[PDB]
């Protein structure tokens, strides 16, 4: 109970793009909404914090590609976090994303080019949150990991 | 008691001998590395939760040229970046980087094939290592301890 939080990260892209993170620290996460195309445009999320309420991050990154939607159920925690990234219209980008947890792997979204990325946790740990740094599209991503 | 985070590895998919510790880690006291072409061995001491001092490894071979870390006072581990890639017929980790909050260690090794980092944030400290290894490290990940 009220063990703190771990912040990795992020991957992608050294200096580009607007910082964006969560305020209240993150205890569960319930949803993505991925906006993707060639890249990787948009990232938002659903998670509770320490106090047990809800919060919307997001959107992190800018208006294009098309959305899914990924709503986790309450035995359902996300694993890891893996993609590529690399130059795309002159800054460095979130090229691809995929999503791993206990129960089903969600992607690859985007397109596979560039270079890997991937954060992987163990002992039944989740990843409960991300933070990173956007502008048209995720420049760099990264994750809160909470133990159990 | 909060559980240390355990994040990773990287590198090879499955080859090399698991390797971890046995008790939680509070505090990373040195690493020691074996390098040349690739890195060929890690130990590290660290201090437990209970304060006592516990040796991990070296874990890998026989082969490379000894660094030996030791961490100052208030010196602490905040990223472990590398590269991995094929080596006499295996993946490996072929160089390896310890930044800390007062210096940077490295790199060790030959900055060759996949890049991979894990940087720890909000003065959060990597505190400890796991891995894959033979004759050389084939996969490497790391302990997390947050303030």
């Amino acid at each position: 109970e009220q063990c703190p939080v771990t912040k990795i990260g992020p991957w992608g892209s050294s200096h580009e793009g607007t910082v964006q993170d969560i305020t209240e620290s993150p205890k569960r996460l319930e949803s993505i909404t991925l906006y993707h195309g060639w890249s990787v445009d948009s990232i938002s999320f659903t998670y509770l914090d320490h106090a047990g309420e809800k919060h919307k991050a997001g959107p992190w990154g800018g208006p294009g590609g098309d959305p899914i939607m990924i709503e986790f159920g309450s035995s359902e925690f996300l694993k890891e976090v893996s993609g590529t990234f690399g130059p795309y219209e002159g800054s460095t980008v979130i090229t691809s994303i995929n999503f791993i947890t206990n129960k089903q792997t969600y992607g690859p979204f985007g397109r596979q080019e560039g270079t890997p990325f991937s954060v992987p946790a163990q002992n039944n740990s989740s990843i409960v949150g991300f933070f990173g740094r956007s502008g048209k599209y995720i420049n760099a991503v990264g994750v809160y990991v909470q133990p159990i």
